[PDB]
Formats: C-alpha cells, sequence, structure tokens
C-alpha cells in the first residue's frame, strides 16, 4: 500500500508516528516502534525536535537484526529543526540524526518548519520575557541545502511540513529549482479538512501527509485542553456503527480515499493493530460527502508560541 513520489521514490501510505506526549519516557518511542513493526507498519514518522529518533533507531535496527524486518523495506522520515535552518546548519543535523540512528540514509528529510530560531543546541532558545527568539534565513537557501543533502545520498527524498501556499509557492518558483518538495506534512482531519491545500497540492504533484488525522495526542504546551476531541464526533460514531468499525478506522479511510498519507500514533498495542484494519473496507462517496461536511476550522497545533514569527504558516486562509 503505496504511493509514488514526484521523485520516483514509494511511501507506505499508512504511517506510525513516533511523537510522545509530555508524560512518556523516550524509551517508549522503542516499545512501540517494535509493536508497530509487529503489527505491519513500515513507514515511520520522527523528527530531530523530538529527542527519541536514537529509541526509534534501535527498535528498527533490532527488528532488522533479528530478521524481522530488512532496511530497504522501512520507510524513515526525519525533519530539520527551527534552529538548523541556515543552510550551513542543515546537513549538519541529518548527519547528527544519522548518527543517533546508526543509519546511512533516511528515506525522507523535511523542514519541520517554515520558522526560524536563533541557532543553538537549545530547541527553544527564549528571551528574558520567556519568548522564543525567532531568526530570519533564506528558506530557498535552505531549500539548496536538503537538495544537496539528497544528492549527497544522506536522504532519498525531501519535502516539507506545515507549509502554507505561498511558501510551497516560494520553493516552487524558485530559480535554479532541481527537486520540488515531495510532500507537505500538515494537520488534517474532518475538522480541518485542507480542502484548498490539498487540492494545490495534488495540482503540483505534492503529496500531503497528513498528521492530527485522530485529532492530535493533545501535546501539553501545544494543544488547548479545551478543544474538542474528535473522535467524540457523534457523526463518526454514526458512521462507525453503520460501517462495523470504529470512529478512528472512519476518520483514517476518510483521508486515505482523498488520496493522503496518513500518520497515526497510539500508545496502545490493541489500537496499533486496529488501525491497520483501515484497507479492508471502503466508504461510500455519500459518506465522503457527510464528513467534508464537519469542517470547521478547528486548528489543534497553531504552533501557538511562534506568533508573531514574520513565517507563522497559519495566517493566510491556506
Ligand atoms: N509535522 C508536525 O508538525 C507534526 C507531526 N506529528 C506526527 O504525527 C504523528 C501522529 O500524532 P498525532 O497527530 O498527535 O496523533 P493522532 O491524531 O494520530 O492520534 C490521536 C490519538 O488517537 C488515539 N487513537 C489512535 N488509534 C486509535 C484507535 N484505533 N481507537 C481510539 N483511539 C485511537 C491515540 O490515543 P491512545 O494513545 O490513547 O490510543 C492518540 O492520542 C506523530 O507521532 C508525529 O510523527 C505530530 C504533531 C506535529
Amino acid at each position: 500500500h503505496c504511493v509514488i513520489l514526484n521523485d520516483g521514490n514509494f511511501i507506505p501510505v499508512l504511517g506510525f508516528g513516533t511523537a510522545l506526549p509530555l508524560e512518556c519516557p523516550k524509551s517508549k518511542a522503542k516499545e512501540l516502534t517494535k509493536i508497530a513493526i509487529d503489527a505491519g507498519f513500515h513507514h515511520f514518522d520522527s523528527a530531530s525536535v523530538y529527542n527519541t529518533e536514537d529509541h526509534v533507531g534501535e527498535a528498527i535496527r533490532s527488528k532488522i537484526a533479528d530478521g524481522t524486518v530488512r532496511r530497504e523495506d522501512i520507510f524513515y522520515t526525519s525533519k530539520v529543526w527551527c534552529t538548523s535552518l541556515h543552510p550551513e546548519l542543515v546537513r549538519a543535523s541529518l548527519e547528527r540524526s544519522l548518527q543517533k540512528l546508526q543509519f546511512d540514509y533516511v528515506d525522507l528529510y523535511l523542514i519541520h518548519y517554515p520558522m526560524a530560531l536563533k541557532p543553538g543546541e537549545e530547541n527553544f532558545p527564549v528571551d528574558e520575557h520567556g519568548k522564543l527568539i525567532f531568526d530570519r534565513v533564506d528558506l530557498c537557501a535552505t531549500w539548496e541545502a536538503m537538495e544537496k543533502c539528497k544528492d549527497a545520498g544522506l536522504t532519498k527524498s525531501i519535502g516539507v511540513s506545515n507549509f502554507n501556499y505561498r511558501q510551497l509557492e516560494m520553493i516552487l518558483n524558485k530559480p535554479g529549482l532541481k527537486y520540488k518538495p515531495v510532500c507537505n506534512q500538515v494537520e488534517c482531519h474532518p475538522y480541518l479538512n485542507q480542502m484548498k491545500l490539498l487540492d494545490f497540492c495534488k495540482s503540483k504533484d505534492i503529496v500531503l501527509v497528513a498528521y492530527g488525522v485522530l485529532g492530535t495526542q493533545r501535546y501539553g504546551g501545544w494543544v488547548d485542553q479545551n478543544s474538542p476531541v474528535l473522535l467524540d464526533e457523534p457523526v463518526l460514531g454514526s458512521m462507525a456503527k453503520k460501517y462495523n468499525r470504529t470512529p478512528a478506522l472512519i476518520a483514517l479511510r476518510y483521508q486515505l480515499q482523498r488520496g493522503i498519507v496518513v500518520l497515526n500514533t497510539s500508545l496502545k498495542e490493541e489500537r496499533i493493530k486496529e488501525n491497520m484494519q483501515v484497507f479492508e473496507f471502503q466508504l461510500s462517496s455519500e459518506d465522503m460527502k457527510v464528513l467534508d461536511g464537519l469542517n470547521r476550522n478547528m486548528r489543534y497545533i497553531p504552533a501557538a508560541i511562534f506568533k508573531g514569527h514574520p513565517n507563522w504558516p497559519f495566517l493566510d486562509e491556506y
């Protein structure tokens, strides 16, 4: 179950996300990755800022070493963080991730956010008022650095995350552009269906990879705890009953039928296994329209601490 990227490489349409809630120890990522591999997942999504690439890498290497899977059958994604967007720092960050993973290459490397922060070891540099210290970077130069990483064989494909249409255009219209982003990883679910951005990405052969498909893990410090819980949506419950599935399976299938590559995370083995059942049924065209009607511009992860940044991506309509 894969789709072909604009650079010729293949990506599994269902991926397991390795980000964790604030209360979980980093080692949890190793445990879950092993469970996900046993459940049939081949696509794993990580990021340098998660600081658990070492744990995910150990899980994958353990399953390769014991005969469960081969490296070529695993699709691993990492992302360069805001503090390393400067052109001269991009490759250094990827090389650091490769060392943590003890991998020769990653399958996909993304710009995590189109917003640079003061360079340094600290991922969230702040001033004396507790405000993030923004930095200005030539994102087209950042992209050129990403292209060099691909040409150096450190990553098979390159893309972006949390970019809006104008930011994608900046790259697409860049003079000397060699590789278009293969994807734009953004938040997407029935309450924020990204109809406009999805249409734009499709017209440019850019795959939309979705997170928050099940409403996000509601991370403390990022998600408003008073926001509605997506899977509690009555329409998803009614549809789950109709198709004899679960609200989560309905939400996952909705996105797959829109041509979206979906990420998902669960701390429970039973659910990790259940989610693989999304390939077993089809939502009718009429029911897809019912789910299209739930849009309400509910953005669970607005990256609020970045508000004020000249490149905050969520101000524009899309
Ligand atoms: N690029 C970016 O900016 C970001 C990327 N991500 C990526 O997206 C991945 C997915 O995470 P996220 O979007 O937060 O979360 P999801 O929307 O994928 O999941 C939200 C919740 O769904 C629950 N859930 C999962 N499966 C089931 C099921 N079968 N039945 C009932 N409940 C279920 C989980 O709860 P429980 O664990 O209790 O089962 C989980 O807390 C991350 O790990 C990361 O890789 C995340 C945030 C930002």
